[PDB]
């Protein structure tokens, strides 16, 4: 399944050779946080372009569920990240690495994937007084060509739009490569 997406990435994510698909990856992750905002449980989304060719999307929602199915021994989070609004599992499949961190029920949970394949089970990594979900991913350089870096104005245009289409949600955009920051929120 993840193999399928890796074989024909352009079908799932858009053109892989001109930056379209690259940016669609970010928007799919953001759409999941927006859905949590539409459900009334997320007030702020922070999108960060890091200086190591990754993007992170952090929300202050309920957190992705962290329970385990007792007979399968697989977490809900893993199911969400690995099984086929094209969906975050596609993003995962087309990422050399993806990091999920969930803050929920007083605990921090984390899992790492490479090309969609989990590296270890979802694990507890601390305690927290906050809630929400963070996805950070490093796009596959076997998939994307020509435009392999995130472009601030593409994200800024669309995040601004998302903030006015979902009035009340605060969307912050941050670029670690030059300190640029924007705050999109509409009343
Ligand atoms: C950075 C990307 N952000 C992001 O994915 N945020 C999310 C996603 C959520 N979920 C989407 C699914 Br399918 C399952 N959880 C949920 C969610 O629905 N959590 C939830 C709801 C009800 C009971 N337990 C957990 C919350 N935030």
């Amino acid at each position: 399944g993840l193999d399928a997406v890796r074989k024909r990435p352009g079908m799932y994510i858009g053109d892989t050779d001109d930056g379209t698909g690259l940016h669609h990856m970010v928007f799919e992750v953001v759409d999941n946080a927006i859905d949590e905002a539409l459900a009334g449980h997320c007030k702020e989304i922070i999108v960060t372009i890091h200086a190591d060719n990754s993007v992170s999307v952090q929300d202050d929602g309920r957190g992705i569920p962290t329970g385990i199915h007792p007979e399968e021994g697989v977490s809900a989070a893993e199911v969400i990240m690995t099984v086929l609004g094209v969906g975050v599992s596609v993003v995962n499949a087309l990422s050399q690495k993806l990091e999920l961190v969930i803050q929920r029920e007083g605990k921090i949970h984390r899992q790492i994937y490479e090309h969609g394949v989990p590296q270890a089970p979802l694990a507890v990594t601390g305690e927290t007084e906050k809630t929400g979900t963070m996805v950070r991913f490093w796009p596959s350089l076997e998939t994307f060509t020509n435009v392999t870096e995130f472009e601030y104005e593409i994200l800024a245009k669309r995040l601004r739009e998302l903030s006015f289409l979902n009035s009340g949600v605060s969307i912050r955009l941050r670029d670690k490569r030059d300190g640029k920051e924007d705050h999109f929120h509409y009343e």
